[PDB]
């Protein structure tokens, strides 16, 4: 059916000079989220979207089949405080997960906090910190539509609220001191009047200590740096309770400083401060990443990438800090992803080996190997066991494995794994499908690992719809994990799924990351294109039956790839993508990503950014000689109206630009395939209700089945 | 409402089939549809499913209804707890679980744990039918539907560790499991290894069903059916015998203390046990409420349409005394012995509940809590219990489980659990009661729910519900669907308490049954006329809905007054009144309908029988512009309760008479069937109600409001 693309005003005033190169930005006005015109733009694109989505008949069958496939209990990985175990639970279709509590392992669960009983379950919990004595539960809620968090505190004895209320938190955890008196957290300064969380670029993050029973204005300032407003914070406390550790970060880089405060050495408590705090600055530069794993007095075991792309464990005494020793040296082939001190004197290491996990248990003091459990295609994650804990829990998942919380009692039954909880998916035969790993040459010959999931014994004749996922940035490892949606794609649309472990990720250590960032960011798109070409050439699928999907930096990936190779894809779905690479740093926490992208402030970096910036590279493919029959694929640009993480102007400005260049700028365009935006109302980036999510994925796959001309199978 | 033209599928007519009802010839050309398992009947089901799906695709609002119902229903719901030993047991549902989970806890303060989760068995297609916890709280007997039929299989669980006993008891329908105080076993009432010759059995734990002791059966009266009970002191097994659907029963008492050995006393045959037959006729209803030795307190309707409590000693059984005598205006609906020496009575007073606490021995009134527009239900407290629980609900009140500690703080009510519905402002709506004159002048109570301060200008869609039979009281209770109708379709709801029900006792029942069954339809029509004349709605913005006997109500009313309605939705209706008694348990309903076996009864049945009164309204001389309303006939493909031939034969007959029998019919409004396959689960229900209201919004031309 023909589309009626709504009028979007162009402003030819807006020209900007990037080192002599003139760049026109006619949809500058869309950067204002709260204007008459921008709200009418959102309204118009919602109408256009709803008109196209009404023609996608399969949305309703997807939605009902997702709802059924997802209606099973899901369990979070439990953690211990005192004799209490706490975990997240969801019976299957509850809008938000419920936080549960129990006395010891045998104990029966009870509800500690149910977000479904507050504001109808629109917001779930972001922060969830139980104190050392298990008497206090600090928890974070989204008080507005943005993802900014309000810390509140509860007595676990009887669910009664404390008066304490702490605003202006984002990703900070609440780190309790062993005296149960309060906790360290890392807030931003308050909003002055006029300001908004969508329009303010939050800087000058602080390290605070909050005492229980006080107003936030009484919280003790430990650190801040007004001379470096972009520097951001993470923090931690050692398991013995003696050291507060402050990690300072430059941007999105896997690198940090390490500042240690000895809590035993302060006369008059943390009330001592009122003057910044006497940190021992063990690392005062951004050369390498460092994460404390354990300590015995001043003798610290860190995970690091210092002269070690695949990471390693090292030891240092804060009284003799120039002398560092390798405890567990760098592997020659496999990434040390995480390390966790457990069972007093043991050490669990998670290794990533060709995108498959291997768990090692080692002696803490010596570093000697004891056991080694390789794990199947899938992921192991969520190890939250502390050093004093003797039972270790982890979540396992894969493409065909819904989710198993495993349990290892290292003290009393060390070799066995017990299933704490196993989620079973209804109406799904896993043996009918298989998952293979395959390595594919890229444009420069680099072998890129690919996971391909499909029905066993499909003929490779290019008949099948193919859905391909990828990210390619920020050191993120992309693991094959369970999505119920995807099972519905595989089973009821005869689909083939592909997770491509492209460069920019951290799958083969920091060399893999740096091969797809800054000047070499193009390699990431080349890798993804090359993997799409393999699925076609090996015979799973064809040019116009391939669908690509991604979120945030993955949205950038999808937008970049369809600009460069529109012929290769039949559907493009970019979730909250970073589409204006010239101006991303100007909005919210976007300045943090300059470590991976560069910044248009510098001329060298502008020169590589301008070449792939999605909004600046939308070109009519049919106008290229010998490319006449090519058009852009059917495109859905997903975003929320109140995403403060990746601001929606990115998605809006791309959508406006595409709809102009391809459709409304000429009389009768070859562009037939729809170019729409699904804009979710009163949502943020993540943390949305179960049905809000299901509705979005239902629309995704319905649009996809229409674009790829894929029929339903009962 | 519906613009795109329909293609009604061919349905073969058989002019062989003529039947002689006392000289009056009656043709039944869709006789063949009575066979559910034929080539032709299965193709009929397939064709009407195509027609249905084609019409429903045009109903754009179905999807918005479905998502809004799902959201409005996704809140925790709690059932009324009951106590055994120090344990409390209740049904729970987090909101969209396919079936309710049975929970358990140690005392009132205690934290719930799951005792049985049906969602982990058979994917939650079947929930629990029976749920009997033993006296010591160690054993949980529970009923499942093993297959699509309504037959139940009793299974038994140890509550200590969830382990199953080997015991498996087939061939149960509605029977409960009544445990003896020795915890050794239980009385239940199965059918033999059709459904006639029901038996009263005792089952010992750890035995096969074939070893169960026979207490009673009557091969000379195969249609007589059974309920049973045990007294709170554990001493008396009571067997109630029933004639049909009528509110009357016998009362047989067995003294359990007088048996040498246990119930092994009857080990071998000795068919029938030595019951004291306190009532051996079907004159009145009797339900034991309490006893002190052989001195029994019964609820009854003996010379008492609105019911009363009476006392009798089994050693002096000819002497009956009124304990709480019949009220002159209000029905005694149920009575429960509580707190050792107290007695809680539920009265229905102009379709509103009034709870009275009285002294057991004397019958003296102590407290009296009238309750708001709504219902109170599920009082399961025993005599030895000091805390009483009940569930409250209304049109705008999702569900409150109340708690009354009669020992300490007897007058105050605590909220055990209150379900809160999301995205719903209750204060924006109101519910009024109004009494409306019927065709014979009788004042019929009506509940009307709507937005506060609507103008009465006939603009609003109106949905009207009713039943009218079998002594059933129709109470305004919570439906989340209905809130979506009121809020997002600007609707007006009406529950009409028509005759045939029991709302004003047995006089109300008998005024709408047999020869007087027409009064029920007249009452419903009269209430529809009031909503139009008072200005809530108009002729073609009124929708009527009902199930089973309520389906009969809807089909009867649209035949008689098609001009008055814009949408008709009849769920599992009884549509062939000449032949209903021939199928499954349909013979039971002859008490309320009559039977075409007898000539007087045929004469009133033929006048309203839905299948035999489908007439082209436009052919009537004043009535040219009238057509039948948009009609959805709801049914399941293997409903054994109200067999689907009723719905199929009506649908066939309507589609012929109104549409396919003439060149270019004035009948534009669609006449379809929504046939549910193999069915029940939360989503299956939500899908059905989504289709109901989507079709309705299309028929009534009602727009959506955000
Ligand atoms: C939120 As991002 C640009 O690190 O994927
Ligand atoms: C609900 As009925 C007694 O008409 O089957």
């Amino acid at each position: 059916k023909p589309l009626h693309y709504p009028p979007v005003r162009r402003d030819e005033t807006v020209v900007d000079d990037y080192f002599g190169v003139k760049v026109a930005d006619p949809y500058r006005w869309l950067e204002d989220p709260n204007s008459e015109e921008t709200k009418e733009f959102v309204d118009n694109q919602e109408k256009l979207a709803n008109s196209v989505l009404e023609e996608c008949e399969l949305i309703d069958k997807f939605k009902q089949k997702i709802i059924d496939f997802v209606n099973f209990p899901r369990c979070g990985v439990p953690f211990r405080r005192a004799n209490k175990y706490f975990h997240f639970y969801n019976s299957g279709l509850q809008a938000q997960n419920v936080f549960q509590m129990q006395d010891d392992l045998d104990g029966k669960p009870e509800v500690l906090y149910d977000p479904n009983l507050r504001e109808g379950g629109r917001s779930g919990l972001s922060l969830y910190s139980v104190s050392e004595d298990a008497k206090y539960f600090a928890f974070g809620i989204h008080s507005g539509l943005t993802e900014w968090v309000t810390i509140k505190i509860l007595k676990t004895e009887d669910r009664s609220y404390l008066p304490d209320t702490l605003e202006w938190v984002k990703f900070s955890p609440a780190i309790w001191t062993h005296d149960n008196k309060g906790f360290f957290y890392c807030p931003y300064p308050p909003l002055k009047e006029g300001e908004d969380h969508m329009t303010r670029s939050a800087v000058n993050q602080e390290a605070r200590y909050h005492f229980l029973g006080t107003d936030q204005s009484e919280d003790i300032l430990l650190w801040r740096d007004l001379e470096n407003p972009a520097h951001h914070l993470k923090c931690q406390i050692t398991d013995d309770g003696k050291y507060f550790l402050l990690y300072i970060l430059d941007g999105c880089d896997d690198a940090n400083k390490v500042y240690c405060l000895d809590l035993t050495k302060l006369p008059n408590g943390l009330e001592s401060f009122r003057d910044s705090a006497p940190f021992m600055k063990l690392i005062d530069s951004f050369d390498a990443s460092y994460t404390a794993i354990a300590n015995d007095g001043s003798v610290f075991t860190f995970q690091t990438n210092k002269d070690a792309p695949r990471k390693k464990l090292v030891r240092v005494d804060l009284n003799n800090p120039s002398v560092w020793t390798d405890l567990v040296p760098e592997s020659k082939k496999d990434l040390l992803e995480s390390a966790h001190a457990v069972n007093e004197n043991q050490l669990i290491l998670r290794y990533l080996s060709d995108v498959k996990h291997v768990l090692e248990i080692r002696d803490l003091e010596s570093g000697a190997l004891q056991h080694r459990l390789p794990i199947d295609i899938g992921s192991v994650d969520g190890i939250t066991a502390r050093r004093r804990d003797s039972v270790v829990f982890f979540k396992f998942t894969s493409i065909l494995t819904p989710g198993i919380v495993y349990q290892c009692d290292l003290k009393n039954d060390p070799t066995q794994l017990k299933i704490f909880r196993e989620s079973v998916v209804p109406d799904f035969d896993r043996s009918e499908f298989e998952v293979k790993q395959v390595f594919v040459p890229s444009k420069d010959g680099t072998k890129i690992p690919i996971f391909i999931a499909a029905r066993k014994g499909i003929s490779l004749d290019g008949s099948h719809p193919c859905e391909m996922h990828g990210y390619g940035g920020f050191g993120i490892n992309m693991m094959p994990t369970f999505s119920a949606s995807r099972i519905v794609f595989l089973k009821h649309l005869g689909g083939v799924f592909c997770l491509a472990n492209i460069r920019g990720g951290g799958e083969y250590g920091e060399e893999w990351h740096k091969a797809g960032f800054r000047d070499k960011k193009q390699n990431v798109f080349d890798d993804f294109i090359s993997a799409a070409e393999y699925l076609i050439s090996s015979g799973y699928t064809k040019a116009r039956r391939v669908a690509i999907e991604g979120g945030s930096n993955g949205g950038l990936l999808v937008a970049a790839c369809i600009n460069q190779r529109p012929d290769l894809f039949g559907c493009a779905e970019a979730n909250c993508g970073v589409m204006d690479m010239l101006r991303f740093h100007k909005f919210t926490l976007g300045y943090l990503w300059t470590g991976d992208y560069g910044c248009s402030d510098k001329e060298e970096e502008f020169k590589w950014l301008i070449k792939y910036s999605p909004i600046h590279n939308v070109r009519r493919p049919w106008e290229q000689p010998g490319n006449e029959e090519t058009q852009y694929p059917a495109t859905m640009i997903l975003t929320a109206d109140h995403d403060d993480r990746v601001v929606p102007l990115h998605s809006f400005k791309l959508l406006a630009t595409m709809q102009h260049v391809l459709c409304t700028s000429l009389e009768d365009s070859p562009q037939k395939n729809p170019i729409i935006a699904r804009i979710q109302r009163k949502a943020a980036h993540y943390g949305r209700a179960t049905m809000t999510q299901i509705a979005e994925v239902a629309d995704r796959y319905g649009f996809m089945a229409k674009a790829l001309e894929a029929p339903w199978i009962d």
